RNA sequence: AACAGAAUAAGCACCGGCUAACUUCGUGCCAGCAGCCGCGGUAAUACGAAGGGUGCAAGCGUUAAUCGGAAUUACUGGGCGUAAAGCGCGCGUAGGUGGUUCAGCAAGUUGGAUGUGAAAUCCCCGGGCUCAACCUGGGAACUGCAUCCAAAACUACUGAGCUAGAGUACGGUAGAGGGUGGUGGAAUUUCCUGUGUAGCGGUGAAAUGCGUAGAUAUAGGAAGGAACACCAGUGGCGAAGGCGACCACCUGGACUGAUACUGACACUGAGGUGCGAAAGCGUGGGGAGCAAACAGGAUUAGAUACCCUGGUAGUCCACGCCGUAAACGAUGUCGACUAGCCGUUGGGAUCCUUGAGAUCUUAGUGGCGCAGCUAACGCGAUAAGUCGACCGCCUGGGGAGUACGGCCGCAAGGUUAAAACUCAAAUGAAUUGACGGGGGCCCGCACAAGCGGUGGAGCAUGUGGUUUAAUUCGAAGCAACGCGAAGAACCUUACCUGGCCUUGACAUGCUGAGAACUUUCCAGAGAUGGAUUGGUGCCUUCGGGAACUCAGACACAGGUGCUGCAUGGCUGUCGUCAGCUCGUGUCGUGAGAUGUUGGGUUAAGUCCCGUAACGAGCGCAACCCUUGUCCUUAGUUACCAGCACCUCGGGUGGGCACUCUAAGGAGACUGCCGGUGACAAACCGGAGGAAGGUGGGGAUGACGUCAAGUCAUCAUGGCCCUUACGGCCAGGGCUACACACGUGCUACAAUGGUCGGUACAAAGGGUUGCCAAGCCGCGAGGUGGAGCUAAUCCCAUAAAACCGAUCGUAGUCCGGAUCGCAGUCUGCAACUCGACUGCGUGAAGUCGGAAUCGCUAGUAAUCGUGAAUCAGAAUGUCACGGUG
């Protein structure tokens, strides 16, 4: 059912979000790296919303490019967490760590960005469709050419595990040529795991 | 009037919807609640409490009882085609209603006057008690009944007329309208007679039956009974039931024309009177076929039934009875108005006349249709339309058209016709689905063609079952059982038996202690406990800090414990099936519907032509990968055509032709030819071409379904354990074992079996590894250490095929299970429990029931090779090639 819209399209749209090359006596030394640097940065970043994080590994050190669509949060009064952090990254992963930042400009239209925002106000107790036919319209008065949420869970109820399911425009799946953005946040309320999925679809070719 | 002092004085029901007003806590299909809907199975806004809140107040609630709401007994104010409801049809008494002109009358009717309709009560305007209830003055009202006076439209009564309703007299047609006799022809059966000789008859198929004691067939004859082909029709006639041979005989009514007469003589009809299909009943006839009851055969778990062979009352006639039917147009009779068109019976017209004529008009009988009505379906001059006159009948479902009582009947029975009790529903028309042993088109190894297996035997593997201290859980039709598990000797591992811990193996915060480290030691199955040379760092505001390790105490830690029906995530399934929806618009009272149907066509909701719909999305197609052709760029470790070289090995120099490798391109679009179609999609052939009509394969699975599976991968709501349901360590266990089922491998031999030679692959792994040459071993191997970080080195010898030999179809020079003995390899350790090697022994098995599965071409069938997991261990999984 419905396989992943990145693993199809590693390729002929996307590409990964980090490249080097290891020999295979050092491979599953670098992947077990660069797999608890996510979880460890997410989890400091939780505020100053975080789209993607992509490490290269020039030549015997590191570089990770960090996205945020308000860099004044993370660089604040000149670097005061982007020293800070740079001595403990190196704490997990023993190379020199470079950090660099750039700007998500149009934050609206990147689907990491808007389903940590879901997450957000269903949890302030807000209504499950006002929190979300104000959440497309918003990414729709600039850019896009198709959007699907899919808000599944609880959904408040006793025994319910509805599915709400708003499109607007256009989105194909099974042609490899479009370019789709996808991700999954979850939400955990005070009762129940509510699990939030988004495609935007920006343009094609 | 004075004194006291805020002192002397607030409950009751309800809070899920109707219905104003809400959340926590107990409870868990228990207790309980309730005016109806109905809540309660472990999160209850409905039960029990607690806060809060709403309604009313000196009262608030329940029960009982009437009228409202109830247009639900409908006078004002309903109904009867299908929801309950039109008698089976006539005739007719009491009664109800009355066409049209005058004239009279005044019984109804209207207007007025008088007598009355007790007072109170109700209503209106006032007046008294501090207000109000309460008391009270004046008026209206009491709808009525009676007596007088007047008016005269309508009804009644009376008197006279009129002909439009109704009836009579006269021509004239059409008819299965009745009753009483008579007479036919075809066919069936029984009987007689001739010829002739082996079956007839029956049915999915048979059997009972009938036959040489001469059947069926076939010809001749006789007797008898009933029905009346073709004409024959939405056709006729009758009050309805009903009525079909031809003729005579009596006999009823309808149509159509002309003309005179009577002058309202009419309509309907409670009671009462008649005619009442068929089955049945009584007495007498009559007995061809058909046929309940019955008998036998068959089918059948069973078959009183369907089907088959027989067969009686009855059906037929006379006389008498019974009175019901889906007695149907599910529509009482009678009268008057309201657009059309196409039929048809019979009858007059007019009309040019030859008509296969024309138009108009009545009496019937059919098909469509506008207004209109209808819940809708549907009726629509033969109303269910608009209106009149009289009658019958209906009041939720069962109980029940049933019981008692009455009247009729020879009998069966019929007609008239209740109640108690019990339920919150019974029923109508029309929608979207689903389903059919209903119809129409289409597609799939779905059948049919073909090859090969499963179930027979042996071993391998899983599940059920059994058993044990534990055989740790989970997955139960296809969608499950070589399944999580891509590896159980211990470890893994959860389970079992013990040994052993309590802030803990681990997280953070607290208090002390020492750097960490190294201890090379004993006890003990180990866990652990105690020794134990040593080490003394590290940054120093030199104060110490941080680092680690030990102890104390608190919050806690931890959980493979329950819930996959509290859920997210991720996968199966229908199904790679061709569908699934929206916007705006119009139709419908509405749920809906249309687009998305029709004709053609397609692998396809793919296209074309059509069309109250015009568009858009998801899907299909293409975009991606791979294989097949060629071109360009590229030449080491790959490559050898040309060149020498050679020791004859691309060995070497060399070459960039090639093969190969991998980058980037072209090529295929029904393009072109012909035919075919509406010449429009397309279809059938044809050329060229490496490839021809989506070239072959792969990834890609729409809206959804099954509360499908998983809390034991992970994540999480809740619930329980927290001196153990958590931790630690030994051995055991999951591999036990009369049995049954699932997949899989070998075999059962001569398209074979051995021995000796000999020929050709792809794809992949390897510096914590591959492990060569030499070397020693019957053999698995042991030495030995190269080469190697990979087109180089190693894994690494492909097997079937071919050639020669023997083997003669024998349970075997077949088959290899079992088992004895002897070895090597990994690992601390091969007892339960590993894999291979040697030697010996040699089983079942001679192609395998009912059944049942896979496959349409490099395919089935058969022969090898590699990888993942991995110290060791594949008949499985995934992957690549031979022969075909
Ligand atoms: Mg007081
Ligand atoms: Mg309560
Ligand atoms: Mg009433
Ligand atoms: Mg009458
Ligand atoms: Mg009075
Ligand atoms: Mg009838
Ligand atoms: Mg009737
Ligand atoms: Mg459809
Ligand atoms: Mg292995």
């Amino acid at each position: 059912q419905k396989v992943h819209p990145n693993g199809i399209r590693l390729g002929i749209v996307k590409e990964h979000t980090s490249v080097w090359y290891a020999d295979r006596k050092n491979y599953a030394d670098y992947l077990f790296a660069d797999l608890k640097v996510r979880e460890y940065l997410q989890d400091k970043l939780k505020s100053a919303s975080v789209s993607r994080i992509d490490i290269h590994r020039p030549a015997q050190t590191a570089r990770i490019t960090i996205h945020t669509a308000r860099p004044g949060i993370v660089i604040g009064k000149k670097g005061e967490d982007v020293e800070k952090l740079r001595q403990d990254l190196t704490k997990q992963m023993g190379v020199p760590v470079h950090i660099n930042i750039e700007e998500i400009r149009k934050p609206e239209l990147d689907a990491m960005l808007v389903a940590q925002s879901v997450a957000q106000q269903l949890e302030r107790r807000v209504m499950f469709r006002r929190a979300m036919k104000r959440a497309v319209q918003n990414a729709m008065r600039i850019g896009a050419k198709g959007i699907k949420i899919q808000v599944s869970g609880r959904l408040g109820g006793a025994e319910i595990a509805r599915t709400e399911w708003y499109r607007e425009g256009r989105v194909p799946l099974h042609t490899l040529r479009a370019d789709i953005d996808y991700a999954t946040y979850e939400a955990h309320t005070t009762y129940g795991v509510i699990g939030v999925k988004v495609w935007i679809f920006k343009g094609e070719v």
